[PDB]
């Protein structure tokens, strides 16, 4: 929160002569590392009889499963661990009224490009520097098919200048919830307490399975991650959210 | 399905784009278009609202 | 089929402290060769006269 | 040195074990021969109590 000045008179007796008091104020926003993990058990003979390097694929698929689970918790609040006090990116924009609904059909001030402009305006008016666009696969196809009132596809050459554009490809992004998020990426941190770490198990008990007596092995995967949003005050005023969203109609 | 008439978000080109969106959103790379003879003449005759 | 991960807590005794097991899976997609055929009979004299 | 084998948790009992294995297969070519079909390539000699 910011302080607040006033105009003042020259007066020894009147209230308007007094220079007023006000306070700045800080808060803390926090990274708390939470653990995301999976075990994949497989038979030791099956691993030996397989034509491909089956353990390299199990490791790579587990790493992808962890990576999806992170995006699902940061972009949406999906299975967000309760120790993350910061709102997830879409819930931040929606709670701030920065979400904007598409008006379908002909190009118009609240079409998809219009809503990306409204989302960018909300973040820039809030005192931040929007620089980053998060969208699904299929977003490039929606800008490319936005016709005008005659039928002409007017946004075929639209490249989003000044934005780094990122497309979620690991299946974290749900259908029918959001088209894109605009964000000042300087106002986020992802804490990587630990990155994807893999242990070969061969003696352990996992679920009901005693690995060694059963001729089984497993690959135990984990990472430790944190997220924080710097949604403080800016030169414009108090309690400003660095995220705007574009959402489908109906929602 | 195509919306017949003047060019629109669901004209023939609009539908090809929806089919491409579906295959891309499924996690594939659409790269091949199959069509009838005469398809070429329908995209060339497709007119906006000014004709 | 893809495997699936979970967020886990730290505990020696409670269920939310145990890491989940899951499975990837593969299936077969198959080429079976099938035959497509025709026979076109014509009179030998018609082939000689053509 | 860490596994559970039977009901023995090896580590907390200070036991150890040696886990031995092999994978073997067998096939008999008891097919047809130039003499005829369903022919067995094995004869046997058996004790007199037979």
């Amino acid at each position: 929160t910011l302080p607040g000045a006033s105009w003042v008179s020259e007066s020894a007796t009147e209230p308007e002569g007094v220079k007023p008091t006000s306070e700045a104020t800080w808060a803390d926003r926090t990274l708390v590392a939470e653990e995301v993990a999976v075990i994949i058990p497989v038979h030791e003979n099956v691993v030996d009889d397989a034509s491909t390097s089956l353990l390299e694929e199990i490791a790579a698929l587990g790493g992808q499963a962890i990576g999806k689970k992170l995006d699902q918790a940061v972009i949406f609040g999906t299975d967000k661990p309760s120790s993350w006090v910061s709102p997830a990116l879409l819930p931040a924009a929606v709670a701030a009224n920065q979400d904007y609904t598409i008006v379908p059909g002909d190009a118009n001030e609240d079409d998809l490009i219009g809503c990306i402009n409204r989302a960018s305006k909300a973040v820039a008016a809030a005192g931040y520097m929007p620089d980053t666009l998060l969208a699904s696969l299929g977003f490039r196809f929606d800008v490319a098919n936005l016709r005008d009132a005659n039928g002409n596809p007017i946004f075929r050459d639209e490249s989003f200048n000044g934005f780094g554009t990122y497309f979620n490809a690991n299946g974290a992004w749900p259908v029918g919830v959001a088209e894109a998020l605009v964000v000042d990426s300087s106002r986020v941190r992802i804490g990587v307490r630990q990155d994807i770490t893999v242990k070969f198990l061969d003696q352990a008990t996992v679920g009901s399975i005693n690995l060694a007596e059963r001729d089984m092995i497993a690959l135990r995967l984990k990472a430790r991650f944190a997220y924080v949003l710097g949604n403080g005050a800016t030169a414009v005023g108090d309690n400003k959210t660095p995220v705007g969203a574009v959402v489908p109609d109906g929602s």
